[PDB]
């Protein structure tokens, strides 16, 4: 579609606060729902928790130095709500705010643009005790927190993201109960999805009120659905899975409505107050898109809440997570999102892969991660060359970290972390990404 | 006209000697006309002068470090003629030459290409005492100075600019008297304009004689003119203002003549000697080129030409009162390329001034960011239409002495606290840094 | 064919081991055929040898720093076979391997990708004593050495080159005797050419057995031929020169045969055994192309081994070597190679020029070298814009060095070396190349 003079492209890396910071009970930080969830036997593999993680709260200068060495222009990170406002609403924690000031200022000194995500799943436990995302007030608590962060940091930080992956917070956290807070109820999942999206919209309006030059987006993960079957019911299964994973969150933001076919199949009411859909669909400067894999499904009349099930397709390449590797789906997803939702521009805020890494002679050679990265960058640029306005790519992740219910066993870093010593070791994929940033 | 393999683009920042150096009476430097002019009550806002400025004469390593941090590939700077030859013609001041050697070598060690401008308005007072640019000999004194600078520095410096903005030196300095040397006489302004341009041409030839690989250009500022009226006389007002500001200097360089409509309206003769117009129009490797457009209307009573400036209502303006209109930048670039067809164009200055505030040791300047974003976009719009724009130099790296406005008008992407000389990068510096890396 | 999003380009510099390392009798290194050849009166101008060279064995950190300062992404270097296996086949010299480990790891710390060449003319004398490249076993000795290097270093080094410029090793080393080992016999040159090419193929197969992600190529120099005459015999001279210099080595690699017109004109048998041509023609990930100049020739019935002679065409620009400067030939060569041999991609592994340099006030201003570089980069990008898959460019050389039989008098560096002090002084051409790397 013709690269032209003046066009820009941003290369970054991505992390999140609970997954890397540690210092969970230091620096005035209050507990999050993941501190609580991680204390429940069976919730997280190996009984892992984020108490220490990568100790980035103390080691951030080293990690910023690794970012400068990589040559990224941008760093996508999240602010830990319970580190800066431990009670959820009310008093700012000065020690927590000072940490993010030092992080931001350190990034800027090194030429790196920080990209803050306000909510990456670490809801303060003080707010969960009041109902969390099931409580409509949580959307307003989130918007007030967002306003305070923009008041503190938007003199420097101009590109904001409100929430990350509401699919995970709503459905995995409140319907399937495999993420914090561990609730298993469809109606609660529906309420949570609405208040996450309403929070997004209210926070967007609050940030824009701080200053009109600020840019705001949302990060959505999309899981394209296919079926191996040919029956009419298996084609319906694809539509249902696409509606559950993708359109449930994208349609409110970009079309100001929930997908009617899924609303009907649930048979429950979304707690929409007058004015809510206008707030949720407030115009955005960009979409942050997360992509890792496609899902294969088939019809299943017995399944709940919707009559389809996951299938493990045979004879396909898979990562250490068991996730199918299929880069062509990334190209097609990007084209589809641009056509159906027409975001002004798209940033890939997460893409990456996990494999079993081995340290040999103090080094980590990870050719399968390199291969996934190469093929997904190629697929992203194929979409850009067709005219999709992809303005940057952020690798998940800079460093190995706490992979939620999988714990530390699943390593997404381009830089290895030895958790016994906290040593950082760049992998082969780090050298590859460094080259791609420079030579593209 | 899209990018092809091998195409290059240069990102830079720009300063000038009197505006940043300081050390005005140190290191053997002799006075310039701006040292004198800055001493006249009422000439400069707040009684400011360049005695200290940004103290860059002593702090140049810090400023070079800031350039490397920004990631610029080039640094446009000027050589202070009265620092290197205090008497204007005659002996070199070795201490002054050594300063520019240290500056140049420090830039090259950091990977930065210095782009020297030989004349950015600081004529030695020693030469003003002999008539300055009113004196035809000043063109030759300038060419000899230029030759000596190329002999000293062109082993390293391959891209030269002779003079900067003769509009200001000639008309603002000798007709309106609002810039040094402060003279107010049309014939003097005409003489100065011709001898500035002749000096440009003589210096170009002198530099090329030093080495055939050297490249040379001139820097012209252009101020596109519009009118809000529809009468034929308001259209004439646009022509007169365009001729006075732009064609008076562009036509000699690229067409070997002065614009006849302005010559006729002046009613005076340009002091053209045999050979002059061949010299002035000598081929250039590039044009150094913008801040704003002017709005005008006819005024039969105005002098020297029958037009006056108009302050249009409800337009966006900088802290200087200058209209912000980036589309005019695109159209100017297209016009210059068609009208004068320079081999290539470098934007040697573009930028904006706004009231900056230090808050918590930082400077957030969104209006300057917005001006910069929109003018880079407008520049690339012209490049994508085929205009051969090969680079862009932001005015300025640091806040500095803005001539008759003094220090109150801040053009830097890096703030200077004049009490302490601390440099504080503004939001616009981080924006520019990103643009340099990610384009 | 214009730039599209995602396309990459690699900027590098090139050196070779014997030409820069020095430490010839230190660190356990055994002698090479160039140590021997350089001791023969008359073999090398001024009696020069590589005993000390640029002392890069000790000064590599400074040279790597200069690469980082230039901004190159890649460093093409060669491994000295007699430094790492002094006996040619048998035991590794751990001290020699540790040097290449330090070099590689230092390059990677600086963000530079090392591109190893396994054979750049410094055959162990221990193997020359057994016949060198005249002996078929040398192809297998080379493959065993190559396997050992890939086993040691391919955890980090993913892009390999087997041999460099077999034209020089075979014909200049064994027919004209002007390069080591100094033999002057057509049959020996034919045997050597075949065993170099077989060694390439065997080494390629051995490297790929180490790991399937590794990439392998060969470096060939091509010297395009023209004539000033119009006679049919002068047109035949062009064909003969092209066959001798270029097709003799390119045709086996890409067409699995030797050029029949040259075989017939030699009147000798190439010692081809079963399996050899399949091995020599094994698919490659890229061609490393070296180009410096074109040759002008005319028919000469008295000349041997083929009836043509070199002509010094009148009134053309020439370097300090006496080599014609004609950048348009570089564009046309790249187009011809892409059509005739169709390599998957091409890296310019060497291009550059030598001129008499003068140090003035501690600096070196070399406008003729700048001009050659500018014009040849322009010519290369002209071919890329026509669709030739040129993926990178490596300047010969980072530093002035031992120019084989010309000794140290011929300087190819963009960085000057004062051999009395070993001081490195960047030339004007270094600043030009630094600018081109950044601003393209």
């Amino acid at each position: 579609h013709m690269k032209k003079w003046g066009d820009m492209f941003t290369w970054g890396v991505s992390t999140s606060s609970y997954q890397i910071e540690g210092a969970a009970n230091q620096g005035g930080r209050g507990p999050s729902i993941w501190d609580t969830f991680s204390k429940i036997p069976g919730a997280v593999a190996n009984g892992d928790n984020g108490d220490v993680a990568c100790d980035h709260y103390h080691r951030y200068n080293e990690d910023l130095d690794l970012m400068k060495w990589l040559g990224v222009g941008a760093y996508r990170f999240s602010i830990a709500w319970p580190r800066v406002i431990p009670s959820g609403y009310g008093a700012l924690n000065k020690e927590g705010m000072d940490f993010y000031d030092r992080l931001i200022d350190g990034a800027l000194e090194r030429g790196i643009t920080p990209w803050p995500t306000l909510y990456h799943w670490d809801l303060p436990q003080s707010l969960q005790d009041k109902g969390g995302w099931n409580n409509r007030d949580c959307a307003y608590w989130f918007a007030e927190y967002s306003q305070k962060m923009a008041e503190a940091f938007s003199d420097r930080l101009k590109n904001w993201i409100t929430i990350n992956e509401p699919f995970c917070s709503a459905w995995l956290g409140h319907l399937y109960g495999v993420m914090a807070p561990g609730i298993k109820d469809l109606k609660t999942g529906i309420n949570a999805s609405h208040h996450l999206l309403l929070g997004h919209g209210l926070a967007t309006k609050a940030i824009r009120e701080v200053s009109s030059e600020l840019k705001v987006g949302i990060t959505l993960n999309f899981t394209p659905a296919i079926t191996l079957g040919e029956s009419s019911e298996d084609k319906l299964a694809v539509e249902l899975a696409d509606g559950f994973d993708n359109r449930w969150f994208g349609d409110p933001v970009f079309k100001a409505k929930y997908p009617e076919d899924i609303v009907k199949a649930f048979g429950k009411e979304v707690p929409i107050h007058p004015g809510d859909m206008e707030i949720i669909s407030t115009p955005l400067d960009y979409l942050g898109l997360n992509y890792y894999f496609r899902q294969t499904v088939e019809y299943d009349a017995t399944a709940k809440p919707l009559p389809y099930k996951q299938v493990t397709a045979p004879n396909v390449e898979r990562t250490g997570m068991g996730w199918e590797v299929h880069a062509q789906s990334f190209t097609e997803l990007l084209e589809r999102v641009s056509k159906e939702y027409k975001p002004k521009e798209i940033f890939i805020t997460e893409n990456g892969s996990a494999w079993d890494d081995e340290v040999v002679d103090g080094k980590v050679d990870d050719p399968n991660r390199v291969s996934y990265l190469e093929r997904h960058l190629d697929a992203m640029f194929a979409a850009k060359n067709k005219g999709v306005p992809i303005s940057g790519y952020f690798a998940w992740s800079l460093i190995d970290n706490f992979e939620w219910a999988y714990g530390y066993a699943k390593r997404f870093g381009i830089i290895y972390v030895d958790y016994q010593t906290q040593k950082r070791i760049p992998k082969s994929s780090a050298y590859y990404y460094q080259k791609r940033i420079k030579e593209s």
